[PDB]
């Protein structure tokens, strides 16, 4: 943390947040969420991190070069070290990278390493090649050196993510899948895990080894699992959480706005709300039942009028704003919602679909007032302007996660938010082969529109691509894209460092400090 000259700060720093859910794990290399990386930040660090507006910057590596945006050179800063004071070297960074592109470890975001194009990643994936291939080396213990397969200029902006960050190869060799616990874990971020009671809370505690230990401000901060954001609303109000999660309940938002305007957090989130639809399952792989659904939802009434916290109607995947996007909004998000519900019905029609015999099929979502509240007006929408029946059905975040990736579902709730900020970061999910694509969509005319993208060495050729690539998306009706979010949460007056300015929200708590109150 950088604290301002002048500010008081108090005696006691320790931090209350709210995360969500129950983390799936704290292996870096096994999850794919936003509670789970929340978490990841403070306890594993990669090559690089964001500050605290976001811009990638020195993690591991305090320099870096390209050759021709394809051989990247690593420069691993002399005192880094984990949480036992042995270093972190670039073997820990070619062992991780391995690990996550092996096949047995089976991570969902192994295609992390296919979205950079390291060297000989695909053939990895498949089994073809032994993961001690894959195109990275350490030139010598402070020196880490990256190969990939084309020139890709914004690969030094993926390499925040948790995926590529380190792991200690002896804990997890000698304890498996309870290396993690907190008598096992070895951490190298500005945090060590102090304890984890599950569906109780995470309690983290400040790494005197990290190398930029000195700056570090916060001692000691908890993750709570609270998914009822009513219930994380209420707490923080009655003096227990400093900083909610960022998903903000229907009953309380507005009175929340009027009474303490000061404390709500409003800012922009590279994230997209909508509907995963699964395309490889009956009679969800029919183009004409995708587009109904899509266009019978009315946006207007759920973003503006049930939900009115700031987001924006969403007619695409990538959001507008993404860095790199000039996307074209389609014709069908201009027309009326009555000119909209007409076509649905129609295709639905078409389909076959009858009052004797309707479209009825499962809405899943992870549990939540939010997405229960969102669900329940979705539903109704869908029954008054399509006559479709929908059975909501709620389960855990890692429940709901595991679920979506077997293909057990119809429709499902679902929020992207980007890893890097480039359009890619949304659009290589839905690749075919993608790990992380759960509406399990596959279209070689999509995957073709972004293999092309790192093939021309234009950005407005890129631009265009990806504007293609999201109207091919469109076209196939792939998602029920909703509205593109804001990234609004509750903050303590007393809680510094948090900017909004990040649009990734890739908060660190090193960053942050206790303002005396
Ligand atoms: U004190
Ligand atoms: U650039
Ligand atoms: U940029
Ligand atoms: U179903
Ligand atoms: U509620
Ligand atoms: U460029
Ligand atoms: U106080
Ligand atoms: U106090």
């Amino acid at each position: 943390a950088d604290v301002p000259a002048g500010v008081q700060l108090a005696d006691k720093q320790t931090l209350v947040r709210n995360n969500g859910s129950e983390v799936q794990s704290l292996d870096p290399h096994k999850i794919e969420g936003v509670p789970e990386s929340n978490v990841s930040r403070d306890l594993f660090e990669g090559l690089l991190i964001s500050d605290v507006e976001g811009h990638p910057s020195p993690g591991v590596a305090e320099k870096w070069e390209n050759k021709d945006f394809k051989v990247w050179t690593f420069h691993l800063r002399e005192n880094a070290k984990w949480s036992d004071g042995t270093p972190v070297t670039a073997h820990d960074f070619v062992y991780s990278w391995q690990r996550l592109a092996d096949p047995n470890t089976a991570s969902p975001y192994a295609s992390y390493l296919q979205y950079g194009h390291i060297a000989n990643i695909d053939d990895i994936i498949a089994g073809k090649k032994p993961a001690t291939d894959l195109g990275v080396k350490a030139l010598d213990d402070h020196t880490f050196e990256v190969t990939l397969s084309e020139p890709v200029p914004y690969f030094y902006k993926l390499l925040v993510h948790p995926s590529v960050s380190p792991v200690p190869k002896s804990a997890v060799e000698k304890f498996g899948d309870k290396w993690t616990q907190p008598a096992n874990i070895v951490t190298n971020g500005a945090y060590k895990l102090k304890n984890w009671v599950v569906n109780e809370r995470i309690v983290l505690e400040r790494n005197p080894q990290y190398w930029d230990n000195a700056k570090t401000v916060i001692n000691q901060v908890t993750y709570l699992p609270i998914s009822s954001e009513v219930t994380d609303v209420n707490r923080y109000r009655s003096g227990e959480i400093d900083m909610t999660y960022n998903n903000m309940p229907i009953e309380l938002f507005q009175k929340l706005k009027k009474e303490i305007p000061n404390e709500v957090r409003v800012d922009p989130y590279l994230c997209t709300y909508y509907y995963e639809i699964n395309n490889q399952k009956a009679p969800f792989n029919d183009v004409r039942v995708r587009t109904a659904l899509k266009l019978a939802l009315d946006r207007d009434i759920i973003v503006n009028k049930v939900k009115n916290q700031g987001d924006l109607p969403a007619y695409s995947y990538t959001p507008p704003y993404t860095d790199g996007a000039k996307l074209v909004e389609p014709e069908w998000f201009k027309w009326s919602q009555q000119k909209r519900n007409e076509e649905a019905k129609k295709l639905l029609a078409e389909a076959g679909f009858t009052a004797d015999k309707p479209l009825t099929f499962d809405l899943l979502y992870n549990t939540s007032d939010l997405h229960k509240k969102l669900a329940i007006a979705v539903a109704s929408i869908w029954k008054k302007n399509l006559g479709v029946n929908v059975n909501l059905e709620n389960q855990e975040w890692k429940t709901f996660l595991d679920t979506r990736h077997q293909g057990t579902f119809d429709v499902a709730r679902a929020g992207w938010c980007a890893d890097y900020n480039e359009p890619t970061s949304f659009l290589n999910t839905m690749l075919s082969d993608s790990s992380n694509n759960t509406a399990h969509y596959k279209s070689p005319a999509f995957d073709k529109l972004i293999a092309d993208t790192l093939k021309v060495a234009d950005d407005t050729q890129r631009s265009e691509l990806y504007a293609k690539a999201e109207q091919q998306l469109d076209k196939d009706s792939a998602i029920v894209p909703v509205y593109y979010y804001v990234n609004a949460r509750l903050v303590k007056p007393w809680v510094g460092g948090y900017t909004g300015k990040d649009p990734l929200d890739n908060i660190y708590v090193k960053n942050l400090y206790i303002i005396k109150h």
